[PDB]
């Protein structure tokens, strides 16, 4: 596994990327809400790299972007002294794939975006707007209707609690178009039109022997399950026909279950991306 420094002109800094080669197409493994600046949470908490070693797929783990939602923000987060504007969608769709193509031979098209929690919706949004780059997208316990109802408030609370980040610096006031633009439920017609292969998982809040037995992990999983079930219904009602929906009667908002899903989807990704 290599630790790379990839310049981001749009953010004015270098972004650390953990990288395992192994094929021209890649799985982009996006982090959760509390992404650290040293290593991606997939590497800290799971054997993701080992599990995809010799899979015929490269594995890309960008590092950093706490509370970023892997999106382009309007402005720096005001409350916590951020001195630049997050531009993580520009980085993921323009800057990083160009760098990996030139230097590693990773194809900028035909890749998979895999997100969990915070980035579950991000992965679907990336596939909705960049279908040539991401014919495959997985959302593990994602928040799939962020513009609806109380979700902007809940997202604002969680972002302020995880590092003091300001959701209004990200997508503006709740009536700003950026909220619906980045709402996977709203963008289901794009996923259908693109025939995106989507893998949508959410547990029910009940731990198994995999662990993750704590109240916040149980609560968050049960909370977002309802949104995920609604997403499944709306996808089918809108003509969606290329989805895998995994809602087993177990699982909390914790890394063992996300790893179990990453392993489970490997053959699916291999078949879609490599044939």
């Amino acid at each position: 596994v290599e630790y790379l420094q990839v310049p981001s002109a749009s953010m004015g800094r270098d972004i650390k990327v953990q990288f395992q080669g192994g094929g021209p197409h890649a799985v982009y493994l996006l982090d959760g809400l509390r992404a650290q600046d040293d290593y991606n949470g997939w590497d800290i908490n799971t054997p993701a790299f080992e599990e995809y070693y010799q899979s015929g797929l490269s594995v890309i783990m960008p590092v950093g972007g706490q509370s970023s939602f892997y999106t382009d923000w309007y402005q720096p987060s005001q409350s916590n002294g951020q001195n630049y504007t997050y531009k993580w969608e520009t980085f993921l769709t323009r800057e990083m794939p160009a760098w990996l193509q030139a230097n590693k031979g990773v194809s900028p098209t035909g890749n998979a975006a895999v997100g969990l929690s915070m980035s579950g919706g991000s992965a679907l949004i990336l596939a909705a707007y960049y279908p040539q780059q991401f014919p495959y997208a997985a959302s593990l316990s994602g928040f799939l209707n962020p513009s609806e109802g109380w979700w902007p408030t809940l997202i604002g609370l969680a972002m302020n609690d995880s590092g003091g980040y300001n959701a209004n610096s990200m997508w503006g006031p709740s009536s700003d178009p950026a909220w619906k633009r980045n709402d996977p439920m709203v963008q289901i017609p794009r996923l259908v039109a693109n025939n995106t292969r989507i893998w949508v998982y959410c547990g029910n809040g009940t731990p198994s022997d995999l662990g993750g037995d704590n109240i916040p992990a149980k609560f968050l999983e049960g909370l977002t399950l309802r949104t995920n079930q609604t997403f499944r219904d709306t996808y089918a009602a809108d003509g969606g026909r290329n989805g895998v929906f995994n809602f087993p009667p177990n699982g909390t908002h914790s890394w063992p279950y996300w790893n179990e899903q990453l392993v489970a989807m490997k053959a699916d990704i291999q078949h879609v991306l490599n044939g």
